[PDB]
């Protein structure tokens, strides 16, 4: 498939209030993360990859293989645990996470030299795009 190798910067985050909210963060800790504008950090070898969302406030950390379930614990997020799969769909990755919360998961790609990222929980949609610098 394609390697998504790098340091890639947020452009564009749209509809994450609603999507945080969907996961029952409390106000207190929405209120930070609307100011937040988390990177992606990546490395990639193959099917075994490192996604490192960096922010000023706190980092999420998946580190997985792709194709392969694991717990995933959301300490962070909203602290819950998923049976998480992510799989390759051609050049993307589709994620998803079972659990609680329905329709919980994300899609990964890059078009052109952009990053995209549609996260996805109970029918909400947030949208991110970041590139690297050049
Ligand atoms: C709310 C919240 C955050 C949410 C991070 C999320 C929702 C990361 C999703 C990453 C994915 C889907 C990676 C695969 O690209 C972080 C922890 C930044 C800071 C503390 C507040």
């Amino acid at each position: 498939p394609v390697d998504f190798t790098g340091y890639w910067k947020m452009l564009v985050n749209e509809n994450f209030e609603e999507y945080l909210r969907a996961l029952d963060v409390n106000v207190a800790l929405r209120k930070i993360a609307n100011l937040l504008k988390p990177d992606k950090e990546i490395v990639q070898d193959g099917d075994h990859m490192i996604i490192r969302t960096l922010s000023t406030f706190r980092n999420y950390i998946m580190d997985f293989q792709v194709g392969k379930e694991f717990e995933e614990d959301l300490t962070g997020i909203d602290d819950r645990k998923c049976m998480t799969t992510v799989s390759w769909d051609g050049d993307k990755l589709q994620c998803v996470q079972k659990g609680e919360k329905e329709g919980r998961g994300w899609t990964q790609w890059i078009e052109g030299d952009e990053l995209h990222l549609e996260m996805r929980v109970e029918g909400v949609v947030c949208k991110q795009v970041f590139k690297k610098v050049q």
